């Protein structure tokens, strides 16, 4: 369509380009946080070492071996690369890359025995003359992104350092450390957590997801130890758990004319940031990401046809798609499946006639979307950026009113950001998928306007919470929320609407399993 | 048959239950009012200081006539107290609580009849406590003819007033302390500490303490004021705003030069129940200007010289012959704003030729629908309004700055979910609390509902710049209790009201900014 459509800027890709790779770190310390016998480490356990093998090596889905086409990476400094028996090295399984301003790839490959292994390592080995933040950057690449699994930085009493510290520590998404009551080591390097509100933890609160209970090593020693696993404390994702958790405990409680009973309280707003690639998927249940991608992708377009969602496999329109329910709201005249001017149409061809989905619209209607992209790129304090499939004259004509009905943009700082109104919102699986759905929205105009992404505020109207949904929303509600992960894009278009699902991907999700 | 029908149940929805009122009190280092047998302690100061506050009126012009006069209610012990040559207290009505004593049997006590006439309008009597006689003075006769209640004592009456029901109604606390060199006292008067249950909710703070004076009354008396009052939090809530914005928020400028400091995404929540009304205290808002506006939306109109024919020329700039015409509206006559807010409540989506036309039928009726549904399906999730019709903007002077509004009923009582998408803290943001409350308590009526609670979700909000030293003045101010809506009258149709049916009392803001 050309001129119908959107054309993405030439920054396109500028805006959004991950700059730095989330990791996780892996490390052993005794009682009084030593880490190295400037080497070596003193103490070697059984345990202890199994368990970074097993956790470095394995990937998130078991039944799944690593592979060159999907691992996870290691991070070393090059004393830790050192300590290795040559034997031994590298570590397999893993993308095994070296912090070194000495070596380079060739070089760590020379060390190898002999050429065969040589050769036969060589896609699992890889020299970075720079810190931790020069790799993480190095693993950002549309080479190992999303190749690579998951980064662990294994270690080195410097690459520690820079991982604890701004910047690399703002993307650090768990910290595992093994804690050893050593029978005397007393080391050199410290390895410590900067605590809560002081200037080190640059604003990150760290607290424990899980503690192991004290264990003896089947060493020589009986040396005992136990885990930990930390993370950064998500206040955003617990905004939701909280809401969630008062509407159960003090929401009003009503069933419809069907019985369809819920729990709900009115008026709420939360914050997520988007910023530097971050995607707020809820982490304590996992969230259809290919549905919510499938579906905004949809909207952008002006799409009204669902049978192109349930094509790619997405079914959260064939109920309200059907014949029946169609039937059932006068719509007669509708394909199945055919919803009519909703959410979409009303968005690119507001007050359009409307006859069915096949029709031609370009140039009918207002096309709300187009002028909000041309408004940021001229005006951008403009205080009338928003868009709104609430359309109270259309409305019979559709399969039913929008629930995200209202969005409006914001700028500061060269930040696109999105408020968004649902007058109607389902805690348990809608709420998550809406945010998701905003996020994708503000993120893909932030793109088409030369902004960078911004926050995401959303205001609820009446938000519940289906009785069927209470005991499993309280299960749910135990798990405390882990770091968010972070959207990339492997491929740009040159128009809005060209889009797909594939162009981009999700890295880093490490959602809590399946609620019992 | 275009209008909306009021029910039977229209008054009922807001009858003032009891008036609220005001104690003025004296105590001793100790808390002692009295022996109970008269107060032992004649302090001049305090004498004048009592006299002054609960004769005058705030209109620092009126003199207190039977139709515009303060109330002074007491029990029966201090009604005695009253040197019979001096009852009752003049300027006042007096009101007096006794199970034995009859309008008439005070009246008696009075010496020559010349003034046991002339003071028949001045003496009342209720048979009951505090709480009936706020009830009476909640009677259409008292109110709004008397400007404040004032509670003078009796210790039976002060401990009814500071417990429930009577507290949540006690607008302030007037208390002066005695240096006592007499002792002789018995009932102790007590502010309920916050947080404890004899609090009930309410957080007592003081509002001014004086220094310590000295009676010119030849005893060296040493005594000071207090005025305490009841915490607002929601008044809080804007003041915070305001503050945060004024402190952190983003420095624009317009194409014209204006500038100002703001922030996107924020909510506050009032409460619209038992009368309140929440116009902000720490600056004085046009209630009649809100008033005649909202009455001005509901009926659709679109004629804004209608509003500027009452003294409310708030839309004068945008009916300019010159604003008019830059907007190409050069076949509107002057005034005549477009199809804007009312007209896209009542007749959503209909063609606008002028102001003049008759529109009864037309478009969809959104107010009138709303007023359905919630008669018969109160859960209903699609109750919301919007003026926000992107296919008729350009035909409206100026777009709609709250343009969205949403209702949600839980156990009888109507809340409303208001949206704004800009917002001049400065101005608009607490003349628009004030409009949706109204709009919201109106609908309640309509309804056979309660006002509950009134939600305030904000876009772009603002601080122009040079409002900043003003609104740092007003910050200084704690805020006060918010007053209460009343109605005189009823109506037949919603459409029928005036602003001159409800009564706003109770109502004591703070000065205007000294903006020098
Ligand atoms: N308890 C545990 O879990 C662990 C303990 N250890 C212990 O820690 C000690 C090793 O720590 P340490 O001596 O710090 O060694 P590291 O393993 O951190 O290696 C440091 C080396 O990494 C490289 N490097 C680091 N930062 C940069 C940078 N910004 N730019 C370029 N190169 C960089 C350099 O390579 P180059 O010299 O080539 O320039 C450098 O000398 C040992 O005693 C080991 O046993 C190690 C890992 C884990
Ligand atoms: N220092 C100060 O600031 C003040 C000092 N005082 C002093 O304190 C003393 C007040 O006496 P105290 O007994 O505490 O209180 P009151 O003066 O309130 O006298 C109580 C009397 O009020 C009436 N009353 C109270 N509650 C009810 C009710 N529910 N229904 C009907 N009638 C009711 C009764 O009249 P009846 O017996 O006829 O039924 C009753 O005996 C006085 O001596 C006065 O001078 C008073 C105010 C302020
Ligand atoms: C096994 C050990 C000591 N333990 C933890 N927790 N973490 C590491 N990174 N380790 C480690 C792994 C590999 C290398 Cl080369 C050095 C230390
Ligand atoms: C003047 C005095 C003592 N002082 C205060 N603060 N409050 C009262 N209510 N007073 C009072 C007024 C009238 C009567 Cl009859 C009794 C006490």
């Amino acid at each position: 369509m050309s001129l119908f459509k959107i054309r993405m800027p030439e920054t396109v890709a500028e805006g959004t380009r991950l700059a730095l790779r989330a990791f996780s770190l892996v490390v052993a310390v005794d009682e009084h946080g030593g880490i190295g016998d400037g080497r070596s480490i003193p103490w070697n356990v059984p345990e202890d070492m199994k368990f970074f093998r097993d956790l470095t090596t394995k990937l998130r889905g078991k039944n799944v071996k690593p592979s060159p086409a999907k691992r996870n990476a290691v991070v070393m400094g090059r004393k830790t690369w050192d300590s290795i028996p040559p034997k031994f090295r590298p570590l397999p399984g893993r993308l095994n890359v070296v912090l070194s301003s000495t070596l380079t790839t060739q070089h760590l490959l020379d060390g190898l025995p002999d050429e065969e292994k040589r050769n036969l390592h060589a896609d699992s080995i890889v020299a970075v003359n720079g810190g931790l933040e020069q790799a993480l950057r190095l693993l950002a690449s549309p080479n190992y992104t999303p190749s690579i699994e998951t980064v662990y930085c294994i270690g080195g009493g410097s690459v520690y350092a820079e991982a604890l510290r701004p910047p690399c520590v703002h993307l650090l998404q768990a910290i595992y450390r093994t804690t050893i009551r050593a029978s005397e080591s007393s080391c050199s390097v410290f390895f410590r957590v900067p605590e809560s509100g002081t200037e080190a933890a640059a604003g990150i609160e760290w607290q424990r997801e899980t503690i192991s209970e004290e264990l003896t090593s089947a060493n020589g020693n009986e040396t005992k130890y136990y885990f930990e696993k930390l993370i950064p404390r998500n206040r955003e994702e617990e905004q939701y758990l909280s809401l969630v958790d008062r509407i159960i405990r003090e929401g009003n409680v009503k069933h419809d004319r069907t019985g369809v009973g819920t729990l709900s309280i009115f008026g709420a707003q939360m914050r997520f940031s988007l910023r530097n690639n971050r995607l707020p998927l809820l982490t304590t249940k996992r969230v259809f990401w290919r549905g919510v991608c499938e579906e905004l992708l949809w909207f952008l377009r002006g799409e009204t046809y669902a049978k192109k969602l349930s094509d790619k496999g997405v079914h959260i329109w064939d109920d309200n798609g059907s014949r029946a329910f169609l039937d059932s709201r006068g719509l007669t005249e509708y394909e199945e499946m055919d919803l009519g001017p909703v959410y979409g149409f009303q968005w690119r061809h507001f007050g359009a006639a409307y006859t069915h989905h096949d029709a031609n619209y370009d140039g009918q209607g207002v096309d709300q979307i187009k002028a909000i992209v041309e408004t940021l790129k001229t005006n951008p304090d403009d205080r009338r950026m928003l868009f709104t499939a609430w359309n109270p004259s259309a409305l019979p004509r559709m399969a039913l009113p929008p629930c995200h009905l209202l969005a409006q943009f914001y700028v500061s700082n060269g930040e696109l950001s999105c408020m968004l109104y649902q007058r109607s919102c389902d805690m348990g699986l809608g709420v998550p998928f809406n945010i998701a759905s905003y996020a994708l929205l503000t993120i893909l105009i932030a793109k088409a306007t030369g902004l960078r992404p911004g926050e995401l505020v959303h205001t609820l109207g009446d938000a519940h919470v289906y009785s069927n949904h209470v005991e499993p929303c309280n299960e749910q509600l135990k798990r405390v929320p882990r770091a968010f992960p972070y959207l990339v894009f492997r491929r740009e278009r040159e128009f809005l609407e060209d889009y797909e699902e594939g162009d981009m991907e999700v890295i880093d999700y490490a959602p809590y399993p399946p609620i019992s």
